[PDB]
């Protein structure tokens, strides 16, 4: 049903038909778009698109989608200007990098969508329903509702299988380390990390933090001393990601470090809510067992 309105971070974003000139400023949408078969709607991309996320054909498609840049900062944030984006005359931009504003894009007729749990301000505790609701939204946006419904059903079944196995409690945290040294950031109950950990049978040590992601010191993580750690990174060498934690002075005081109960995985296997979050759930479950 078009015209379609999507409410996004409080804003009504209206589409008279499916978008045809999309710029991807984040990798999250690709997990759903490749299943719906709508990658031809993407004209440009920016940032990292790890091939580990995708099937071979999708990776070949991405190599043929030109890039507006790949420079990330130490927190994995894309560096790109609003003027560069506007110059391409897109009809839809997915993601808002630092310093790129919804208002600036909307002012010249460009629609903007952000992943709902990355809206500024409170978004409430995240669940696997946030994966499914976003897939159903993409189903409407691209007029692929039947395909979206089949994707949701397949994912729900896989999540149910992990939760059943678990039904037949260790603590955990998910972090985003700083390369060169530092535990960096942790994920609270607005992150996809939170329901991922809980569905895998863990207690999230930051379950009571009503934030998505927040800075932590080693001392902070030590006070929680989670049995297990998951370390995320947008790209680059996972050895350096683990070293950013385990080679810190005093880090051997961590149970997870002593027992080597540490999983390093690429960002979208946890955050934000996408089909890849279900892959991540399975990975955590198979790695640390139940
Ligand atoms: N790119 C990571 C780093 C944390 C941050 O945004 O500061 C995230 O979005 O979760
Ligand atoms: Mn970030």
């Amino acid at each position: 049903h078009f015209p379609l309105t999507i409410t996004n971070c409080g804003v009504d974003v209206t589409f008279d038909g499916p978008p045809e000139r999309i710029i991807l400023l984040e990798s999250a949408p690709v997990a759903t778009m490749r299943a719906l078969g709508v990658l031809d709607s993407v004209v440009l991309r920016a940032g990292a698109f790890p091939p580990e996320y995708y099937d071979a054909e999708t990776n070949a498609a991405l190599r043929a989608i030109p890039s507006l840049g790949e420079e990330l900062d130490s927190s994995g944030h894309l560096q790109i200007s609003e003027e560069v984006i506007i110059a391409q005359q897109p009809d839809l931009v997915l993601g808002l990098p630092d310093g790129v504003t919804r208002e600036g894009l909307e002012a010249v007729g460009i629609n903007v969508l952000v992943q709902p749990t990355m809206c500024p301000g409170g978004v409430g505790a995240t669940t696997f329903d946030d994966v499914y609701e976003q897939i159903n939204t993409y189903g409407r946006l691209f007029d692929r509702q039947d395909r979206a419904a089949e994707l949701v059903a397949s994912l729900r079944q896989r999540v149910a299988a992990v939760e059943k196995a678990v039904e037949k409690r260790r603590s955990a945290a998910v972090l985003y380390p700083t390369i060169g040294g530092g535990v960096g950031y942790a994920y609270g109950n607005e992150s996809m990390a939170h329901p991922q950990l809980e569905s895998a049978g863990f207690t999230n040590v930051y379950a009571d933090v009503d934030e998505r992601v927040f800075e932590v010191t080693l001392e902070d993580v030590l006070e929680q001393d989670p049995d297990v750690l998951v370390l995320l990174h947008v790209d680059g060498d996972p050895d350096a990601v683990k070293d950013a934690v385990v080679n810190l002075p005093g880090a051997d005081a961590l149970t997870a470090v002593r027992n080597d109960d540490i999983l390093v995985q690429l960002f979208n296997f946890t955050e934000p809510p996408t089909p890849l979050s279900v892959d991540g759930l399975e990975r955590i479950h198979e790695t640390f067992g139940a």
